[PDB]
């Protein structure tokens, strides 16, 4: 439970930062890459029950790849779906883009 | 700024090594291809421009080993050490790479 949670926190941090650095105006190939990436991300997540649940979640909520804004909002919303499932607080997605600076800007 | 980049990197590696350690001991051909495709996208989408370019070149030089989670995890330790080497950081002992990142699942 301890390790599972630590892996989870690290993964979300990476996840949200990745989406926040996606282009504002991606090319068709970049959109496809993000789409393919998310599918594999869900399938390979290092937790059986987590992966099963996430695969089902992205089927209901396909990643929005048209822009950095859409992608980041999508990420916050899907993370909140997991929060709902786990009886955790619902995160305010209002400043999602600013919450995950890459330190690369 | 610099702290952000470090925090994102630490989280990313934690996720990365745990994902590899959770890969099957005996993957199917399709699972091996999924990991191969995933790593390529992981490198291309990393949230830091210079880092992404550097890593893309690294995985081209050191292709991901997908025959088993043992081979994949060892490959992960080796490639992370190449980044350590480039950044003049200490080299991590890979002897217990699987146990180091148990999924706690
Ligand atoms: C893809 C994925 C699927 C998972 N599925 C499950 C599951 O099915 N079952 C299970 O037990 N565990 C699951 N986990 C684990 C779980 O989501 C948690 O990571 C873990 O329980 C630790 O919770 P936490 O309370 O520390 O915060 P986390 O949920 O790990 O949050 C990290 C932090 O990010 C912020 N945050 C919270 N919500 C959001 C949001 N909506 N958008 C942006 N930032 C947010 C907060 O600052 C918070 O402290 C999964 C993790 C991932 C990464
Ligand atoms: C794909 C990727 C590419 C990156 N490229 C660059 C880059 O080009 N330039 C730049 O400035 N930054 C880059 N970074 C960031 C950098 O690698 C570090 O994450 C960061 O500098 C913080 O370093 P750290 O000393 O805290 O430990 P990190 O290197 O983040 O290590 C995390 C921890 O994992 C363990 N660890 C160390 N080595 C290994 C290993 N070989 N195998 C398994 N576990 C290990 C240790 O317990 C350590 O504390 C990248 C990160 C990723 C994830």
């Amino acid at each position: 439970d301890k390790v599972k949670k630590e892996v989870g926190r690290a993964s979300w941090k990476y996840f949200h930062t990745l989406l926040a650095r996606f282009p504002d105006e991606p090319t068709p190939e970049e959109r496809e890459k993000l789409h393919t990436f998310i599918g594999l991300y869900a399938e390979l997540y290092p937790c059986g029950e987590c992966s099963y649940h996430f695969v089902k979640l992205i089927e209901k909520y396909p990643v929005q790849t048209s822009s950095r804004t859409a992608a980041a909002m999508w990420g916050c919303h899907i993370h909140n779906k997991v929060n709902e499932y786990l009886k955790k607080d619902i995160y305010d997605c209002a400043t999602i883009l600013e919450d995950y600076d890459c330190g690369c800007s």
